[PDB]
């Protein structure tokens, strides 16, 4: 029993991590096989950060320009390649701790695990969520660019995020492991607006459910509702819509509890309509929505 | 910027978790040089469980009943004692991945990260804080038990906590490494309640700190108070009190900000008396008290 807000363990992406200096920056890389990814913004000068053109620094970078880092080992980069916002260094060496591993690009509402680094050394792990507005709010540091966030299924680690940059709000942006950025954000240090933070109510409804399974019932009550109708009380809250696809990927959480999914949408309208009263659920005073339907399952299984 | 409830990376961790196996009881082990540290209660049936007599139990126990198993490779047991609440499993192999380690007796309040294990395979890493009642709020199916707490200065592994039950109310009660359990609890399978789950608050005073240095600067009053009057009003709400020692530790994060501490017990006082109307600070609806000082400079500053 007992339900926490639970990263991956950070193993086999701190084998990963690696020191990348152009110049005078110094941020972090990920050492997959023989190649260091890292954020293309490594060979800015904070001056070049304001209007940069990357293509046109990037002609001034040679290989040796490139000062790659595993622990107190250089690695000899042989090749470099900018693909989007991310540099891809070749070394003459496979990284020995590669692991099994996938790039994947996640859709808002998706959780993953960020082990924050700072000179290509872990200083922590915490889990994440993808906001429907393609930020993320994490803890970032200057140095702490080029971390990762991932997700692991047994031994596969499925990398989905490298953070980039940090917007004037202190929420934070970056790309996938082939240099896309999430939303319309840019490596530029210019006016960049985050849009609305809506809850991620799929999420939301899983917490519920670990919620129950955890002894945690008082916000039960005696309704339910339609999709529909759900739908227009999320939309006066700055929630996201619920699908059906989103009852279906509830459907093992519903049965585990014998809680039909719209009647946990009713207990969520009272909530959202009424507020908490002053009371908790699983040690929160808001509703929390950076637990996916997956993650609930895996926590209340005991997934390793 | 940004504050999030951050783990130490679990990699040095993770090479030290073994499944230890006595009879039809699998749980976990901590494998260091080669000694494998598990609970007691690996010997038990769960009829012994109701009241077990260790001593008489493990006599019935040889080297040969203790299966230790690394990934999927058996480590030889040679000897083996019962410390306290722990049995120290003797193997031949000394653990290659042994990290530099100590095992410390935490003082409630003291937060640490564990890593979730079951049949010796980590699932997931959390951080929790040895809670003034003794108990710690973790996420503990059947099997986690062996799993453990710690805390890594740099490079050394600080072992401070080891699982070993829930209590009837779903909070859960452990040993240090040397398997002294942490409060008034005992392994059987009795009536053991916790007492007063107060809150810690120079960890609510650090986080408040936190808020203030990542920009969440709206409770900031133009209040101060003393010791004995913000010690009135925590006696009231089931704040630990405050000590000069606490007031010393948080000088740091004082010095950085230019708020006395005096003050922001005061910005604590008003919202303990006023609430927080609906508004959050860090992203939560109530007083987060599992970050130390210590953990919020660590944070704020980006230590590896
Ligand atoms: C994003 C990131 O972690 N980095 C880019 C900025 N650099 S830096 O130019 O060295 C720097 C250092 C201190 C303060 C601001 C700043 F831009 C660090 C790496
Ligand atoms: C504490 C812990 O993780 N364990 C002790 C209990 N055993 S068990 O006896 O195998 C068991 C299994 C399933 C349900 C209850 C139960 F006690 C597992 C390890």
């Amino acid at each position: 029993s007992g339900f926490r807000k639970m990263a991956f363990p950070s193993g086999k992406v701190e084998g990963c991590m690696v020191q990348v200096t152009c110049g005078t920056t110094t941020l972090n890389g990920l050492w997959l096989d023989d190649v260091v990814y890292c954020p293309r913004h490594v060979i800015c000068t904070s001056e070049d950060m304001l209007n940069p053109n990357y293509e046109d620094l990037l002609i001034r970078k040679s290989n040796h320009n490139f000062l790659v880092q595993a622990g107190n080992v250089q690695l000899r980069v042989i090749g470099h390649s900018m693909q989007n916002c991310v540099l891809k260094l070749k070394v003459d060496t496979a990284n020995p701790k590669t692991p099994k591993y996938k790039f994947v690009r996640i859709q808002p509402g998706q959780t993953f695990s960020v082990l924050a680094c700072y000179n290509g050394s872990p200083s922590g792990v915490y889990q994440c969520a993808m906001r429907p507005n393609f930020t993320i709010k994490g803890s970032f540091l200057n140095g702490s660019c080029g971390s990762v966030g991932f997700n692991i299924d047994y031994d596969c680690v499925s990398f989905c995020y490298m953070h980039h940059m940090e917007l004037p709000t202190g929420v934070h942006a970056g790309t996938d492991l082939e240099g896309n950025f999430y939303g319309p954000f840019v490596d530029r240090q210019t006016a960049q607006a985050a849009g609305t933070d809506t809850t991620i109510t799929v999420n939301v409804l899983a917490w519920l459910y670990a919620a129950v399974i955890n002894g945690d019932r008082w916000f039960l009550n005696r309704f339910t509702t339609t999709l529909n109708d759900f739908n227009l009380v999320a939309m006066k809250y700055n929630y996201e819509p619920l699908t059906q696809d989103h009852v279906d990927i509830l459907g093992p959480l519903s049965a585990q509890t014998g809680i039909a999914v719209l009647d946990m949408c009713a207990s969520l309208k009272e909530l959202l309509q009424n507020g908490m009263n002053g009371r908790t659920i699983l040690g929160s005073a808001l509703l929390e929505d950076e637990f996916t339907p997956f993650d609930v399952v895996r926590q209340c299984s005991g997934v390793t």
